[PDB]
C-alpha cells in the first residue's frame, strides 16, 4: 500500500515531464516523415501520439490515487480515460518492437508498409479492449442493471472506474493482450538487439577499412614521404624519377595512362595489393601463426599493417606479434604506441591500435558502421524501457491470470512504471533536438 500523496506525486511527476517530451518527439518524427519518408519515423510518430495519449490520462489516474482507488470524476468520463490510458499502454510495446526491426534491418542490410504495421496494432488493440469492454464492462452489452459503463460500485458512495471489474473477465483479456503486445514484441526487441550486436562485429573489412586509411587519387601524386603514389595508397616507386612511377604505373595496369588512371583500374590495383598484403603474411614465419590465431577484425588491422610498411616491416614488431598470439591486446597496443609507425602516422596508428585492442570497428566510424551503433542505441534503449516500464505491469497481468490469489498491490506498482514509459520511450527513440540524422 503506498500513500495517495505518493502515488499522485509519481502520476504528476510522469505527466508534466511525458507531456512537453512527447511533444517534441512527435514534432522530430513528423520532420523526418515530411523531408524523407522512413518506416523508423512512423513508428516513432506513432508511439509518439500514443505517450502523448497516455500522458494526458495520467491527471485523472492522478486524482483516483488521490481519491484511494474511487472515481472522484463524472461518470461519463470512465470509457474516455479507458481508451486513453489502456489503448497507448498495450499499443506502445508494438511500436518499439515495430522501430527496433525497423533500425536494426535498415542497417545491418543498407515506407507505406509501416503506416499499414501501425494500423494493425491499432486495430488489435482497439478491437480487443473494445470488445472485452463493450462486451463485458459493468454497464456493458450483457449488463441489464442501471449502470455507468466501465463503473463498479463495490458500496454506496464508492464508483470504481475500471479497477473493481470482475478478474473473471478483466483477467484473461489482460493476459491473452500482455502474451500477444509485451512478451512477443520483448522477444522481437531482444532479438534486434542482438542483431544489431552481431552485425557491428562482422560488418565491415580490410577492403573499406584500407579506403578510409588511404583515400583515392586518380593521377599520380607524392605521398607524406614524397614517394610518387596513385589510386588507393599503392607505391609506384621510391626513384626521384616521374618517368620511373609512369613506367611503373603503365606496366601495373597494360595501358599508356600516361600518369591518369580510372576507378575500377584504381579498385583492381588495390585488390591485388590487399592479395600480396595477404601472401606476405601467409609466407612469414613470424606473421602466419599472429594471423591464423586471430579474429576477422583483428585479421584486418594486421593486413592493414603489412599494407602500409611491409611484411619484413611488420615481422620487427616481435613483442607486439607475440602478444597479439597470446590474445594480450592492452600491451601489444602499449608496444605499438613507442613505434615510429605511431611517431610518423599517429591518427593511422592509433586507428589500427584501437582495432587491436577492441576487436571491433569502432576507431572507423564510417557513415555504415555510425548507422548501426545508432541501431544498437535505439533496441538497447527500446529493450530496457520495455523492461523498467511496461514490463513490471505485463508480468503483473501474467502473475494475476496464473495466481489470482495474489494482492493488488503488484498491478497498482505495474500501473505507476507504466504510466513513466510515457517519460522513457522518447528518450530512448532519438527524435529529441536534432533528431537521428
Ligand atoms: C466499446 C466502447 C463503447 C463506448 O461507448 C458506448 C456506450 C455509450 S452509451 C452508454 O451512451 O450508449 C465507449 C468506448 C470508449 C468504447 C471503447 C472502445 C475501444 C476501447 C475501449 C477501452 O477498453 C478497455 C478495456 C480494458 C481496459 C480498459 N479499457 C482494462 C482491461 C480491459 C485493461 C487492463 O486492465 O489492462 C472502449
Ligand atoms: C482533467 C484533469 C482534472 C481532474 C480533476 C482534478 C480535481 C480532483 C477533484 C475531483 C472532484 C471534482 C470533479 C472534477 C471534474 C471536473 C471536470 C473534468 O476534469 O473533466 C475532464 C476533462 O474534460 C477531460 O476530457
Ligand atoms: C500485419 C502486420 C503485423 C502487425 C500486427 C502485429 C501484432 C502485434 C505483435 C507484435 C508487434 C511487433 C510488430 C513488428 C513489426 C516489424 C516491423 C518492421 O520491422 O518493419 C520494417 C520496415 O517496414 C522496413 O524497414
Ligand atoms: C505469439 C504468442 C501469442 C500468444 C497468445 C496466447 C493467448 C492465450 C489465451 C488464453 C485464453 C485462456 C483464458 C481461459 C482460462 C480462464
Ligand atoms: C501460440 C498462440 C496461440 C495458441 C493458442 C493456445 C491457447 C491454449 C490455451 C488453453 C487454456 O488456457 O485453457
Ligand atoms: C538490459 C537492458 C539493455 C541495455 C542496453 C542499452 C544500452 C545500449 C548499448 C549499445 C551498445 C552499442 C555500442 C557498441
Ligand atoms: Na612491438
Amino acid at each position: 500500500d503506498l500513500p495517495p500523496q505518493l502515488s499522485f506525486g509519481l502520476y504528476v511527476a510522469a505527466f508534466a515531464l511525458g507531456f512537453p517530451l512527447n511533444v517534441l518527439a512527435i514534432r522530430g518524427a513528423t520532420a523526418h516523415a515530411r523531408l524523407r519518408l522512413t518506416p523508423s519515423a512512423v513508428y516513432a510518430l506513432n508511439l509518439g501520439c500514443s505517450d502523448l495519449l497516455l500522458t494526458v490520462s495520467l491527471p485523472l489516474k492522478a486524482v483516483e490515487a488521490l481519491a484511494s482507488g474511487a472515481w472522484p470524476l463524472p461518470a461519463s468520463l470512465c470509457p474516455v480515460f479507458a481508451v486513453a490510458h489502456f489503448a497507448p499502454l498495450y499499443a506502445g510495446g508494438g511500436f518499439l518492437a515495430a522501430l527496433s526491426a525497423a533500425r536494426y534491418l535498415g542497417a545491418a542490410f543498407p515506407p507505406c508498409y509501416s503506416w499499414g504495421v501501425c494500423a494493425a496494432i491499432w486495430a488489435l488493440v482497439l478491437c480487443h479492449l473494445g470488445l472485452v469492454f463493450g462486451l463485458e464492462a459493468p454497464g456493458g452489452w450483457l449488463d441489464h442493471s442501471n449502470t455507468s459503463l466501465g463503473i463498479n460500485t463495490p458500496v454506496n458512495g464508492s464508483p470504481v472506474c475500471l479497477e473493481a471489474w470482475d478478474p473473471a473477465s478483466a483477467g484473461p483479456a489482460r493476459f491473452s493482450l500482455s502474451l500477444l503486445l509485451f512478451f512477443l514484441p520483448l522477444a522481437i526487441t531482444a532479438f534486434c538487439f542482438v542483431g544489431c550486436l552481431r552485425a557491428l562485429a562482422r560488418g565491415s573489412n580490410i577492403f573499406e577499412m584500407l579506403r578510409i586509411d588511404e583515400g583515392l587519387r586518380l593521377k599520380i601524386y607524392k605521398d607524406t614521404e614524397g614517394y610518387y603514389t596513385i589510386g588507393i595508397g599503392h607505391l609506384l616507386t621510391k626513384s626521384p624519377s616521374l618517368n620511373a612511377a609512369k613506367s611503373e604505373l603503365d606496366k601495373a595496369i597494360g595501358r599508356n595512362t600516361n600518369g591518369v588512371i580510372t576507378k575500377d583500374e584504381a579498385e583492381k590495383l588495390f585488390n591485388q595489393d590487399v592479395d600480396a598484403a595477404v601472401r606476405g603474411i601467409l609466407r612469414n614465419a613470424k606473421l602466419k601463426p599472429v594471423y591464423d590465431s586471430l579474429d576477422a577484425v583483428r585479421r584486418a588491422a594486421l593486413i592493414n599493417m603489412v599494407f602500409q610498411m611491409g611484411e619484413t616491416g611488420v615481422a620487427g614488431f616481435t613483442n607486439s606479434l607475440r602478444m597479439l598470439q597470446q590474445k594480450r591486446w592492452d600491451e601489444a597496443a602499449v608496444n605499438l604506441a613507442k613505434s615510429r609507425w605511431y611517431n610518423q602516422t599517429p591518427n593511422r596508428a592509433k586507428r589500427v591500435i584501437t582495432t587491436f585492442r577492441t576487436g571491433t570497428w569502432d576507431a572507423y566510424g564510417s557513415l555504415t558502421h555510425r548507422r548501426k551503433l545508432r541501431a544498437a542505441w535505439v533496441a538497447g534503449g527500446a529493450l530496457l524501457t520495455l523492461l523498467l516500464c511496461v514490463g513490471p505491469y505485463n508480468a503483473s497481468n501474467v502473475a494475476s491470470f496464473l495466481y489470482p490469489n495474489l494482492g493488488g498491490s503488484w498491478r497498482k506498482l505495474g500501473l505507476i512504471t507504466g504510466a513513466w514509459s510515457v517519460v522513457l520511450n522518447p528518450l530512448v527513440t532519438g527524435y529529441l533536438g536534432r533528431g537521428p540524422g
